[PDB]
DNA sequence: ATTCTGCATGGAT
DNA sequence: TATCCATGCAGAA
């Protein structure tokens, strides 16, 4: 039984991804190579829990961008305002191995 | 007015 | 020139 925690990447908050709408965008770089594959522009559900329990379920999606595709997370608020977190914040998602759990966490404004 | 969608744009680099 | 994500923005309800 021998564990680690591995982070994948960070994502530090816009005005976009702080605010009512909901979505937190991921750099396309970064989803494609931390996260599951998906091939649908409405993607699959993703559980990612935090450091105290709370799993929390996002559609992880994407849309057409230009030749590509842009990502989200959908339906960050409820985790976000639990977390306290405001644009210029950062989240951090991480992967514990061995095994897939994802897990994230955050760390307020250098302020 | 408002919120949800599903993109499209274009400023930043 | 190029990439590409923060934000705009036009339905639909």
């Amino acid at each position: 039984l021998n564990l680690n925690i591995v982070p994948l990447f960070e994502k530090t908050l816009s005005a976009s991804d702080a605010g009512r709408i909901g979505r937190l965008v991921l750099p396309k770089a970064c989803a494609e190579a931390y996260f599951p594959p998906i091939s649908q522009s409405e993607g699959i559900p993703l559980k990612i829990q935090d450091v105290r329990g709370r799993e929390w379920t996002f559609q992880f999606r994407y849309w057409p961008n230009n030749n590509s595709r842009m990502y989200v997370l959908e339906g960050v608020t409820p985790c976000i305002q639990s977390m306290m977190l405001q644009a210029g914040d950062t989240v951090t998602f991480s992967r514990v191995d061995p095994g897939g759990k994802l897990i994230m966490g955050s760390r307020k404004a250098a302020n």
